[PDB]
């Protein structure tokens, strides 16, 4: 079994847990829990961070024999390479590179927001530029089944997480309907994914750590 | 001729310009200029922004015929693949992926400090954490000539830049005296790199936008 370590929260590990589940990778999880509210008690993780033999300790991490990685994108590319779920053609690789990076810029934007004490003050500007961000992704996907072509890749798990989060935030966003929605329905109908979602291991929320103003429940 | 677009400063395009120079790729630059102070109106960019045919409009961007890219790392990979500058084995790909991602974490924590209006009060904590981050990077490299191995990859162009930045913000750092310094010293002695750093187009500053509280022009 491979070991995935991350906080007992959705966050940056969602796409990794889904990929691990789809590619049928035997795994276990180390889900670090919190302690005394409301004082930030990372101790469960902190008591273990500098004793795992990781080169750049962080969350999430994945241990697979002597392979010890940190950096979520790196863990994905690692899992994906064992099942050829990275690009194959040059153009597919460019589409993968550009989106993995772009999806992180949108993930951080959102993260920044739900974390700021000025959330309600920032919410309107954010929603002002959401639609356009979504139109871009819709235009990029076009009529393809997946973000790169007919081949499903790790960037599709990334895209699903990021889009499902935005769907969480604003459930009836016009730009969310259309090819973006069908994409979501396309992802959730994948056999091992459907099965994972109806299992008792799947955690749809909370998206963020307990200190977040939006969705920490 | 590929066209690299970005503001007329060093910023996030440093690693790319060095990779292009070293690879001997013929290129051209579309430097975007900011209006006079304190306005710094960036209309030179927004004017062209949605007229380039880029999927996700942003700076830097790279246009090579029908190839049009916008995320720095993806642009670096695009070039790197053409010259076998990514990893060639599983272990090398892992070092490439983890590093490419950790160095982005490093760069951003630094852009945040230097762009925050609280710089001077944040500066102490940043310095107090630095020696650990440098030591980590030093343990990783070990007695290797390059970060990935005995062959130069694009991640060395990143490490050189993230590190060069730190050398400039705290030259007197002990952590930076060791193999890390031999690495920079080695990077700078490469035929096309040195040939470059002495040219008239080479620019070591400013690292940040004119609005930053540290190093600008
Ligand atoms: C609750 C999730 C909210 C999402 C944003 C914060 S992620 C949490 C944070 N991890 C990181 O910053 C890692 C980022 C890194 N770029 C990666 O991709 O792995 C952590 O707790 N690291 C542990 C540590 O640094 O000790
Ligand atoms: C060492 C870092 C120095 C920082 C200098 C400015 S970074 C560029 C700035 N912000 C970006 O996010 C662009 C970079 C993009 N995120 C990438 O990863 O390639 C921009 O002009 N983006 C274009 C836009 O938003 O219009």
């Amino acid at each position: 079994v491979v070991t995935l370590g991350y906080w007992d929260i959705r966050g940056l590990a969602h796409a990794i847990r889904l990929l691990l589940e789809y590619t049928e990778t035997p795994y276990q999880e180390r889900r670090y829990k919190a302690g005394p509210a409301p004082d930030f008690d990372p101790s469960d993780w902190t008591n273990e961070k500098e004793k795992l033999g990781l080169d750049f300790p962080n969350l999430p991490y994945l241990i697979d024999g002597d392979v010890k990685l940190t950096q979520s994108n790196a863990i994905l590319r690692y899992i994906a390479r064992k099942h050829n779920m990275c690009g194959e053609t040059e153009v597919e690789k460019q589409r993968v590179d550009v989106l993995e990076n772009h999806l992180m810029d949108l993930r951080m934007a959102f993260a920044r927001l739900c974390y700021s004490p000025d959330f309600e003050k920032l919410k309107p500007a954010y929603l002002e530029q959401l639609p356009g961000k979504l139109r871009q992704l819709s235009r990029f996907l076009g009529s393809r089944s997946w973000f790169v072509g007919d081949k499903l890749t790790f960037v599709d798990f990334l895209a699903y997480d990021v889009l499902d989060q935005q769907r969480m935030f604003v459930p009836d966003c016009p730009e969310l309907q259309g090819n973006l929605s069908q994409f979501l329905q396309r992802f959730e109908a994948l056999e091992k994914i459907s099965a994972y979602m109806r299992s008792g291991r799947f955690m749809k929320a909370p998206i963020f750590w307990y200190t977040a103003l939006w969705n920490n429940k």
